[PDB]
């Protein structure tokens, strides 16, 4: 049953680092960590620079640092399409973690 934390969560600021914790997960699978906000209705894009893959652990767990900027360059898709800038402090962006079957979870995050 995934779940997700994220901290710090608000406040935050450009260029910040935080810890995304996740529990629940499918030990051996790989999860994609990174930072998405909704650009059109039923399209989720996020940052590619700094997004990450890691694989669950046996105990389903997940720790992973995340550095978060306040407007970033979203890509849509899996082929990693351009989409365009994406400001946190105008729309509301996440940090969170999915697999190849949108199996996941993410936090609403927000900046200073
Ligand atoms: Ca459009």
């Amino acid at each position: 049953a995934p779940g997700v934390t994220v901290t710090p969560a608000t406040g935050l600021s450009n260029g910040q680092t935080v810890t995304v914790s996740a529990t629940g997960l499918t030990p051996g699978t790989v999860y994609h960590v990174g930072q998405c906000a909704v650009v059109e209705p039923g399209v989720i894009g996020c940052d590619a620079t700094t997004s990450t893959d890691v694989t669950a652990d046996a105990a389903g767990k997940i720790t992973a640092q995340l550095k978060v900027h306040s407007s970033f360059q979203a890509v849509v898709g899996a082929d990693g399409t351009p989409w365009g800038t994406v400001n946190c402090k105008v729309v509301s962006c996440s940090a969170g973690l999915g697999s190849d079957s949108g199996e996941g979870a993410a936090q609403a995050i927000t900046f200073a």
